[PDB]
């Protein structure tokens, strides 16, 4: 999360995280920071029990390199997470987000396993019972007109899936916005 303590403040700043991301350079080393100090610096002091327990799993997948330290390169990826920048960059970022957590080629069944990584039926609305039926139903209808499995170019096609799906994914793919989910 963050230490600004105010969603409204973030909206006004529209770049609060970015400014601190550059400032840490003067305080934090050139490009080396631990995960503990990372979470401590950003926040996670109180009012984060089970929610923290779920963020740990997401953190490992979001880490990408799944390392025990945060390098300079990680920050670059982090910036893309908070924003989107250029549309071309967004597409690369989308693929990078997955950082190939498998052996390549993603089918509907695998997608159901990734889902936990994104978000469960935690939301009060949506997912009448399970989000999995939504992915299969949209996937089945699309049928990609052959080649159901997702390759490289089709990889981006996954985001096309559905706006309702994308809306939930958008909330998941973020750093400080996550605070919104906690409030929900």
């Amino acid at each position: 999360g963050n230490i600004m303590d105010g969603k409204s403040v973030e909206e006004l700043s529209s770049t609060e995280c970015h400014q601190w991301y550059k400032k840490f350079m003067t305080e934090c080393p050139s490009g080396q920071l631990t995960l503990y100090e990372f979470r401590q610096f950003f926040g996670l002091k109180n009012l984060s029990p089970w929610a923290s327990q779920y963020v740990e799993q997401m953190f490992e997948t979001f880490d990408f390199n799944k390392d025990g330290y945060i390098d300079f390169m990680e920050y670059e990826a982090a910036l893309s997470l908070v924003l989107k920048g250029k549309v071309e960059q967004k597409l690369r970022w989308y693929f990078k987000l997955y950082d190939v957590d498998g052996n390549g080629c993603i089918d509907r069944d695998e997608l159901l396993t990734i889902i936990r990584a994104i978000r469960a039926i935690n939301p009060c609305s949506d997912s009448t019972m399970t989000a999995e039926e939504f992915t299969d139903t949209v996937f089945s209808k699309i049928d990609v007109n052959g080649d159901g499995e997702l390759s490289l170019e089709e990889f981006m096609e996954g985001v096309q899936k559905d706006q309702m799906l994308l809306d939930t994914l958008t909330r998941s793919l973020d750093l400080t916005r996550i605070v919104r989910r906690l409030q929900n």
